[PDB]
């Protein structure tokens, strides 16, 4: 449940799923995306640890987590409607937003 474990899961399901060949392959690396993003999302950084739950500075890094579920939920629309290259190219967009959530809290 460490953030760089959760990073490496969501780095680890991008992979497949830039490799996957049908929609279901797409849909079952996505849905791990999903729970990895909801579980970095607890893991508080040792630095923002006494912060209060209200403070911006939790509320960037917990919305950070928020918007790449937001959109892993949409790639996941697409993979359920067998739309596996639609599927994939939301899944690259992620990677932007996957940086946006972690990278400055490693
Ligand atoms: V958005």
């Amino acid at each position: 449940a460490d953030l760089e474990d959760n990073w490496e899961t969501l780095n680890d399901n991008l992979k497949v799923i830039e490799k996957a060949d049908n929609a279901a392959q797409v849909k079952d690396a996505l849905t791990k995306m999903r729970a990895a993003a909801l579980d970095a999302q607890k893991a508080t950084p040792p630095k923002l640890e006494d912060k209060s739950p209200d403070s911006p500075e939790m509320w960037d890094f917990r919305h950070g987590f928020d918007h790449l579920v937001y959109h892993i939920d949409d790639a996941l629309k697409l993979a359920n409607e067998g739309k596996v290259k639609e599927a994939q190219a939301a899944a690259e967009q992620l990677k932007c937003h996957r940086n946006a959530a972690i990278q400055k809290y490693l």
